[PDB]
Parts: C-alpha cells; sequence; structure tokens
C-alpha cells in the first residue's frame, strides 16, 4: 500500500498553530437566536435542515442550516472550516451561529445567494458561461486548498449561482477536512458520480486532487451535455463506468503504482476496455461547447493517478480560460 502526499500545500497545516486545525478543542461563540425568523423550508439533507430566514435586525435574507444531532465532532469541524475560510473567494460566508430552541442543536446562518437549480441551469450555459463559472469555482478551490482544506463533496448541488449577477458560491462544507501528509482518510466522501478512483479503489491517503476529479466530472457533463457523465448504479459499477471511458490499462497502472489490490468482485465485472478518445462523446447537440483546449483541460483533470491531475492553480493557468475576461 504505497503512501503518497499532495504535491502542493503539502504541509500548510503542519506549520500553522494547533488551534487552526484542531477543531475538537474549538469553542463556539454563540449569537442571539432571537435575531432570526424562519421563512419556509429549502433543504432536508438527512444531515441537516435548511431554511430561508430573515435577520430581523436589518431585515435581510439569510440561510439557516440547523444541523441534525450526528456527532459534535462533525459539527465543529465544519464550523472551524467555515471560520477559517471566512472571506475567501466565492466561499459561502458564515454570518452567525446560534442554538435552535426546538432542536437544541447548532444553527448556522449564512448570507444569501439566489441559485436556480443546476438541472435547468447548466444546460443553458453558453461555452463562454461554462469557462467563466468554472474559473470562479477554481478560485474557491485554490483558496481552500491553499488554506489546507479539502472540500470532498464537489458537485453541481453544492455550487450556488446567481446568474443575473453572475455570482458563484461553493457551499456545504460538512464533509470538508484538513489535509495532513500521510494521514489516512475515510473513502466514504462525495456523491457516487463525483467519486475519484482513489475513493473507489479504497486508497485512503488522498489529498486536494480529489476535488479536482469531481471538478472534471462536472465539466465533462457541462460540455458534453451528459448528466451525470459517469453514471454508476452503485460504487462498484461507478468504477466500471469510468473504466469504459479511461480504459482498464491505465487503471491497473494506477493500482499497481500504489500497490493497491482491487477486491475480488471488481474482477468479474470490470472486463477489458481500451481508452476511448473524447471526440466520441462529441455530437451535434454539444459541438459548440467543445474545443481542443476544452478537451485538453478535461484530459488533465480526469486521470486515474491523483498525482498527475492538474492542481487548482495550474488549472487556472490553462489556455481554456484565456477567453474569460477580467
Amino acid at each position: 500500500p504505497v503512501p503518497s502526499r499532495a504535491r502542493v500545500y503539502t504541509d500548510v497545516n503542519t506549520h500553522r498553530p494547533r488551534e487552526y486545525w484542531d477543531y475538537a478543542s474549538h469553542v463556539v461563540e454563540w449569537g442571539n437566536q432571537d435575531d432570526y425568523q424562519l421563512v419556509r423550508k429549502l433543504g432536508r439533507g438527512k444531515y441537516s435542515e435548511v431554511f430561508e430566514a430573515i435577520n430581523i435586525t436589518n431585515n435581510e435574507k439569510v440561510v439557516v442550516k440547523i444541523l441534525k444531532p450526528v456527532k459534535k465532532n462533525k459539527i465543529k469541524r465544519e464550523i472551524k472550516i467555515l471560520e477559517n475560510l471566512r472571506g475567501g473567494p466565492n466561499i459561502i460566508t458564515l454570518a452567525d451561529i446560534v442554538k435552535d430552541p426546538v432542536s437544541r442543536t447548532p444553527a448556522l446562518v449564512f448570507e444569501h445567494v439566489n441559485n436556480t437549480d443546476f438541472k435547468q441551469l447548466y444546460q443553458t450555459l453558453t461555452d463562454y458561461d461554462i469557462r467563466f463559472y468554472m474559473y470562479e469555482i477554481l478560485k474557491a478551490l485554490d483558496y481552500c486548498h491553499s488554506m489546507g482544506i479539502m472540500h470532498r463533496d464537489v458537485k453541481p448541488h453544492n455550487v450556488m449561482i446567481d446568474h443575473e449577477h453572475r455570482k458563484l458560491r461553493l457551499i456545504d462544507w460538512g464533509l470538508a477536512e484538513f489535509y495532513h501528509p500521510g494521514q489516512e482518510y475515510n473513502v466514504r466522501v462525495a456523491s457516487r458520480y463525483f467519486k475519484g478512483p482513489e475513493l473507489l479503489v479504497d486508497y485512503q491517503m488522498y489529498d486536494y486532487s480529489l476535488d479536482m476529479w469531481s471538478l472534471g466530472c462536472m465539466l465533462a457533463s457541462m460540455i458534453f451535455r451528459k448528466e451525470p457523465f459517469f453514471h454508476g448504479h452503485d460504487n462498484y459499477d461507478q468504477l466500471v463506468r469510468i473504466a469504459k471511458v479511461l480504459g482498464t490499462e491505465d487503471l491497473y497502472d494506477y493500482i499497481d503504482k500504489y500497490n493497491i489490490e482491487l477486491d475480488p468482485r471488481f474482477n468479474d465485472i470490470l472486463g477489458r476496455h481500451s481508452r476511448k478518445r473524447w471526440e466520441r462523446f462529441v455530437h451535434s447537440e454539444n459541438q459548440h461547447l467543445v474545443s481542443p483546449e476544452a478537451l485538453d483541460f478535461l484530459d488533465k483533470l480526469l486521470r486515474y493517478d491523483h498525482q498527475s491531475r492538474l492542481t487548482a492553480r495550474e488549472a487556472m493557468e490553462h489556455p481554456y480560460f484565456y477567453t474569460v475576461v477580467k
């Protein structure tokens, strides 16, 4: 089980104070619960409950996330991460933290973004809008990574966009974690369609590059107009779906390199697949969204080997964004 480390922001946490990354010893400075009045109910995440509210102190819109009682440790991990990234580029900003009378658990109050569902939205994005918004997501990722943080749940649903004002906000940091070289993480993060091969092959020593694969998954669906791009029926089939595209040769090279051994079941369903060129995923209805630079960029994001993927910053240096203004 060969070890690996991140090629960037490798030890950013190791040098910082302990109070920076040790969320277990963090003390929550609570605010006044009476300043917020809930209006309807937006989400029901099975890990939290999301409401649209109003800060009656200034009559302004806010989003309250009342967390379900699953582990004080996952809740203060999120709170510390949100406070560390407070003010970062396109990072959702935590405005307050109060105690909910009814649930008795913490309630996080955030600013307010007016996102219209991504299933009706990013199939209405022009080639230009895709590059634009992708560049905005990349700002968010580089910032949290430069801060020693992995989002680990990058997908269209955790990306709030205000198309009119062309604003973007990476949200839901409940799965976020701090990066420590050599640290082994739980492979049960992300959503099936956006899970990297490392997660699917059971390789626990991953890093920032995990978010990059998921970013590659989102791009692929936007430019090829195939949502989701890798459509697995379950986690095992998810890997086979990816192998039908990237091929099995590169998969073995990847697992061999790290001396990872697939579990037996992954060996009577995988098969033999050559890597296919992505012009095969190009047709009449998505043509206008594909260009040589888009394909080159996508190619560097979607690599089995997590060490070979473009870093968030390198990604922002790619020709693909030369067209995006300032």
